[PDB]
């Protein structure tokens, strides 16, 4: 159901997306919580990942978090994305 969604990332979201392969301007959520996934391994920021002094601090607005907390990140992916009407 909800990682079904269409969404439209803002720019900062797009930018990141872009450094993984990501190479449209709409996405299911499912490939975007992937497409983060694959971020946060390969640069190595990490249950808790660590974002200060990288792109994604911007993008959460938190100096860290832990991969368990779904909600959380939920809430903090969907500030940066505009859901497609
Ligand atoms: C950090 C690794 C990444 C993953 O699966 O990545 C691969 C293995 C698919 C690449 N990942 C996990 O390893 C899981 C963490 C856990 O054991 O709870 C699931 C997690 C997740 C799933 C669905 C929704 C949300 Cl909000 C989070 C998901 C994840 C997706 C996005 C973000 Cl920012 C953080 C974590």
């Amino acid at each position: 159901s909800e990682q079904e969604t269409l969404v439209r990332p803002k720019p900062l979201l797009l930018k990141l997306l872009k450094s993984v392969g990501a190479q449209k301007d709409t996405y299911t959520m499912k490939e975007v919580l992937f497409y983060l996934g694959q971020y946060i391994m390969t640069k190595r920021l990490y249950h808790i990942v660590y974002c200060s002094n990288d792109l994604l601090g911007d993008l959460f607005g938190v100096p860290s978090f832990s991969v368990k907390e779904h909600r959380k990140i939920y809430t903090m992916i969907y500030r940066n994305l505009v859901v497609v009407n």
